């Protein structure tokens, strides 16, 4: 239950015994069973997206792709859980190996390619705990569902629409993930006319759900967008009343300075080398949306400082994944404790007061 023991001994031993996909699969298993090693202060509570969040630190999509470990993840101390990406039909994703740790860079590269049990399997998994989730949500522990598309699908919009219909009624928020680096053509849905048409369809579908089963809809974007792309996304988001943005997915870039032997593997890069590219993207999106569109900031968060930098830049909430793969579950408590201490040090009454604070100086 100790940050040092996990960081110095448990995790490096795990890395020497198992390949990363296997270590991840085992992680999901242990978590699902609640076999895990902090008290949330009122300071960490945030109200956004039509919900209370008892703390602003969520688990990013990709860790629990199939909704198998939701309860274990709340136990781990996350203020909110996002599952997925989930695709309409089951699909296997890319051949293995398809995930790689770069320990010298505190980074991961992955090219899973949306391996997914599919909508029906995840629907029944969530239904089995639907009321337990209703209580968790009411208690300040919301659930997000991240929607993907099948590799061979002709009609991307219809895949997302199917996801809204099937998992929308079970989610506090949905994510239209148009930013995986590992599905051909996917990120091009980030363009203006394509995006407007896609999102109009998604929102129509969401609006057609009964009120108690009607989730917020967020769009998750890449860190690799052009200025024009970001400008266009901000315009469409405001035009359509999209509920929020998730900023960012992994990067296809390979920043100068990566040391890991595996740095030239194909896929999206996450962890520390992504951190500041993500923060700057949050900063840009917040400004372009006039601070009126909630942002979930993600990419390279491994400490309270990392979290607060994203919050100050415009994020109402943050998520992490890659940090867990190096530091294990104690990183969650660490981030929260550090964030609380920094908020006090910087004169903020709570997280809410810090949201977008850089933009006001
Ligand atoms: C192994 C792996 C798988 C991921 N799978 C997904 C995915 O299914 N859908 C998605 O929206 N993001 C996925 N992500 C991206 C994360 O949600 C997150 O945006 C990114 O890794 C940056 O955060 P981090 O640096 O804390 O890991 C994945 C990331 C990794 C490391
Ligand atoms: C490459 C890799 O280790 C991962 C990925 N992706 C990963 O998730 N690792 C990992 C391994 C064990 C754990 C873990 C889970 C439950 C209890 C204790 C631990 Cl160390 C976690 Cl939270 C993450
Ligand atoms: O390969 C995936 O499944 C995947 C990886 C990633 O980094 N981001 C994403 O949205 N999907």
């Amino acid at each position: 239950g100790d940050e040092r023991f996990y960081a110095e001994h448990l995790m490096p031993t795990l890395q020497g015994l198992l390949d990363p996909e296997s270590a991840h699969r085992l992680a999901v298993r242990f978590t699902s069973l609640g076999l895990l090693p902090f008290q949330d202060s009122d300071m960490l509570e945030v109200r956004v997206l039509g919900h209370k969040f008892r703390n602003p630190v969520g688990i990013a999509a990709g860790f629990d792709k199939h909704g198998e470990a939701v309860d274990g993840l709340y136990k781990m101390g996350f203020g909110f859980v996002e599952i997925g990406s989930v695709t309409p039909k089951p699909q296997e994703g890319n051949p293995r190996p398809r995930v790689f740790r770069l320990p010298e860079d505190q980074a991961v590269i992955n090219r899973y390619g949306f391996n997914s049990h599919g909508l029906s399997v995840v629907e029944h998994r969530l239904r089995a705990r639907q009321q337990k989730q209703a209580k968790l949500t009411e208690d300040g522990l919301p659930l997000g569902v991240n929607l993907g598309k099948n590799k061979t699908s002709v009609d991307a919009a219809e895949d997302y629409a199917e996801g809204v219909r099937v998992l929308g009624p079970l989610a506090d928020y949905l994510v239209v993930n148009v930013s995986s680096p590992n599905t051909a053509g996917l990120r091009s849905l980030q363009g203006k006319a394509e995006l407007r048409r896609l999102l109009t369809k998604v929102l129509q579908e969401r609006d057609g759900l009964r009120r108690v089963h009607r989730p917020a809809v967020l769009v998750k974007i890449a860190p690799d967008l052009t200025s024009q792309d970001k400008e266009d996304i901000a315009s469409v988001v405001k035009e359509l009343g999209i509920d929020g943005l998730i900023v960012t997915n992994t990067t296809v870039s390979r920043p100068a300075g990566l040391q890991g032997a595996l740095r030239s593997e194909t896929g999206g890069l996450s962890g520390k080398p992504l951190r500041d590219l993500s923060t700057q993207t949050i900063r840009e999106m917040y400004a372009l949306t006039q601070g009126r569109v909630p942002i979930i900031g993600v990419g390279g968060v491994s400490s309270g400082q990392d979290a607060l930098e994203k919050i100050r830049a415009g994020a109402s909430l943050v998520q992490l994944y890659t940090a867990l793969t190096f530091w294990g579950p104690p990183v969650v408590g660490k981030v929260k404790r550090e964030l609380e201490a920094l908020l006090k040090e910087q004169g903020f009454g709570g997280v809410t007061d810090a949201i977008g604070a850089d933009h006001r100086r």
